[PDB]
């Protein structure tokens, strides 16, 4: 490993308790990224798996795309997540279902036999990993893939650092993300033996769930303080907006990732 993931700078800050609760509510139970339920859907509208397939969700959270993998197509699904009391949750939500397990682990030091999954499955989660950690995390995910496989990933994605601006460089250091252009993150794909790989823009949509997000906790302000606290509700809010600014301006950008281990 490169640059290990501060596992307790991430628990005090983005995931404290309240942060994750208050990215259930405007993500929808279960979800802490973009479009929660509704952008999943979209996301899995062309994937096909049955009740025999295996897969992995690297960043499993929640657990909200296991349960939603599992419950449409059956499948063996196995989530992994650095946040033990993530997966604690996940684990205590999803008691009814054999077949999806999740278990807290650092994916960088998780080992897969050779030929393991059908699919591997990641959403706003990579983002934590150093560049040279992406590239290792590729290299293992390529190995783990079943011949045939698909990668699927969304991620957030940035322009050059040349037009980052102080607020956004902020944004940055204060979530400890390590960003890169749509096109440079499908290169990085490809460079690990990757065919088919399609690295897509989807700010447009991601700009059309931010904005519904955002309309919804402002309507639900009063609903929201009455369980939650105006501190988090602030930070939602201020997130949102510089969220939706800066894709505007192409500063953040959502990628969508889809590859294939091709024998
Ligand atoms: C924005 S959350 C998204 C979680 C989930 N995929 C979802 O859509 O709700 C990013 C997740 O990545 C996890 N994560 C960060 N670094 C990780 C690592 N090295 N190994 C496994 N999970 C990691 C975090 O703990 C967090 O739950």
């Amino acid at each position: 490993i490169s640059e290990p993931v501060d596992i307790k700078y991430l628990e005090n800050n983005q995931y404290s308790d309240e942060g994750i609760k208050a990215y259930e509510f405007i993500f929808g139970e279960d979800y802490i990224s973009s479009g929660g339920i509704i952008a999943t859907t979209k996301i899995l509208s062309d994937i096909q798996l049955d009740a025999n397939s295996k897969v992995l969700d690297i960043g499993s959270g929640l657990g909200g795309g296991c349960k939603y993998i599992n419950e449409k197509y059956g499948a063996h699904v196995h989530g992994v997540d650095i946040c033990e009391k993530m997966v604690t949750i996940a684990k205590l939500r999803n008691q009814d279902k054999a077949k999806i397990e999740f278990e807290a682990k650092d994916i960088l030091k998780k080992d897969f036999p050779e030929s393991t999954f059908d699919m591997i499955y990641s959403r706003d989660s990579i983002l934590h990993l150093s560049y040279a950690d992406k590239k290792m995390l590729f290299e293992k995910c390529y190995k783990w893939l079943k011949p045939n496989g698909i990668l699927l990933i969304t991620d957030y994605c940035a322009d050059k650092i040349e037009n980052w601006d102080e607020e956004f460089k902020a944004y940055i250091k204060k979530r400890k993300y390590t960003l890169m252009p749509i096109q440079e993150y499908g290169d990085l794909i490809k460079s690990c033996k990757f065919q088919n790989v399609e690295a897509k823009d989807i700010s447009d949509y991601w700009l059309e769930l931010l904005q519904l997000e955002l309309s919804k906790l402002e309507e639900k302000k009063e609903e929201f303080l009455k369980v939650y606290s105006i501190k988090e509700y602030n930070s939602l809010k201020d997130g949102w907006t510089r969220k939706i600014k800066d894709t505007k301006r192409d500063l953040q950008k959502w990628g969508y990732f889809k590859a294939q281990k091709m024998i």
